[PDB]
């Protein structure tokens, strides 16, 4: 007996389900929208319904709402909506964590129940390159002694409080560092994604994952990884070949192993990605 | 804004409610049975809607695993119930974590559509008096180190992953030790309620609090806590002598007085410390924190927000 079910794309794909669960064009052009190209038939045959899934979660926890409203005889300490329902996206760099939750981001968004769905990715709570340089910590960015753990805790604090105006520090790709004073506000929406590498991992104290209400973690082949981390920093020569190794070696693999991946046991949801990249194993946590 | 919302107990009574599946007399004075400490006024007053809440959550779960099974169209790897849901309770040694669980377990068992509901301490993995002893813990029993962390964790674990059967072993606070070959099972049961020390402690990778669907932390003043601590030994000295079996323990032999410098002693170096150390800080991870006064009564609730 194990905690987890788990499917196969050929299990999964021969699951006949309720829902027609067909691609609609505001969900393209939603998708288009966050800057995203990803294949179709991974969004109709595995997206769709996870999303389908993740709706019935958050769809539950609004009727609890209401119902625990309902019982306490709606009270004024009690708020007058949900508090966003929060989901976590986990994995290595380059493992298409941004992808999996930008997807997800547009597609919950379609139901007239939670239309309002926010994405923040938690690289905005890095240390800015001069604070890490003061630290010695630019060769450890995105470990965790890399992010400014007490900041990222508030924001998710402040947004599980039901607070109409939180706001999260940009992270810069362009720069590859802290915009100085740059926002990201966010405005009670319905729906929260937090993606980063850190998101499932265990302080001791208490953590940015006790106020996730479901959470993913992106997996695959070690091996599969690093190619892909090669392929992004070429897109960014047999020199850029081995400078991508290098920060991979350094960097990112060692914080995979001793960081990341003993995190992924503590996922809702883990979906394992074949070299192809697309989805060849969903692991869910039993109900 | 907090994550919490509020309430003293004025405004928890001053708030309407329904009174949901309400007891009989009978039913009530049956609650009497779970110790000679049992008011029954909280217990209609707080634990009961307590329990109502707590059994809205419960059924929302059900439906869902129903929704997700019927979506997903009744797979053969899809179990056919719902796994049990899993209910933390926390806080310091003698604040009334088990009392509170033993109340709460029997109203949640009075719902049809969960009946069964179990209660399981995590005393009973603190490794055996000889085994700390081995391992040079004795003086920090109730620490995190002095509990098998692997053995609990595959308890609970077994238990979520739906299991039919898993067993834990059973601690005698008469005789401050394990017993040797005794066994607690437990049967996929609709709710487990998990009471202890360590559950709501934050560990490496996994905690045992990663299979928690609720939690509670029932807190106080330390000043009342060590009060009700010294009491409950003085009751415990006199409990063991009386005891066919446990009379034969120096402690059985204290005097009043002798008793409370030993109590204030174990307070002072073991229990209060821990509590510092490793109890209080995970109150702010309780769904619920329950604040009791001197006199036992919660004051404060705060619960966090849907």
């Amino acid at each position: 007996p194990s905690p987890y079910v788990e499917f196969d794309r050929r299990q999964w794909r021969a699951l006949r389900m309720s829902t027609p669960l067909a691609l609609t064009e505001e969900e393209l052009v939603g998708l288009r929208g966050l800057g995203e190209q990803i294949d179709l038939l991974e969004v109709e045959e595995v997206y769709l319904p996870l999303a389908r899934l993740i709706h019935l979660q958050v769809a539950a926890r609004q009727r609890l709402f209401a119902a625990t409203a309902e019982f306490l005889g709606e009270p004024q300490q009690n708020p007058d909506r949900p508090v966003p329902f929060i989901i976590g996206v986990a994995g290595s760099v380059a493992v298409g964590k941004s992808t999996t939750a930008r997807v997800l981001q547009a597609l919950l968004a379609r139901w007239d129940h939670h239309p309002r769905v926010d994405l923040v990715t938690t690289d905005g709570f890095l240390y800015p390159n001069a604070e890490l340089q003061r630290r010695n910590l630019m060769h450890r960015k995105g470990f965790p002694e890399s992010y400014n753990r007490r900041a990222l805790m508030r924001f998710v604090t402040s947004v599980k409080s039901g607070s109409d105006y939180a706001c999260a520090p940009v992270y810069s790709h362009l720069h590859y560092d802290i915009i100085p004073g740059a926002e990201q506000v966010v405005r009670h929406p319905d729906i929260l994604i937090l993606e980063g590498l850190n998101v499932l991992q265990t302080g001791p104290t208490l953590m940015v994952s006790d106020l996730f209400d479901f959470s993913l973690y992106v997996d695959a082949r070690i091996e599969d990884i690093e190619q892909w981390y090669v392929s992004r920093f070429l897109a960014m020569d047999s020199q850029a070949v081995v400078a991508a190794r290098e920060i991979w070696r350094t960097i990112n693999r060692p914080n995979l192993v001793e960081n990341i991946l003993p995190t992924r046991p503590r996922a809702t949801l883990v979906l394992r990605k074949d070299a192809d990249h697309s989805i060849n194993r969903l692991r869910l946590r039993k109900l």
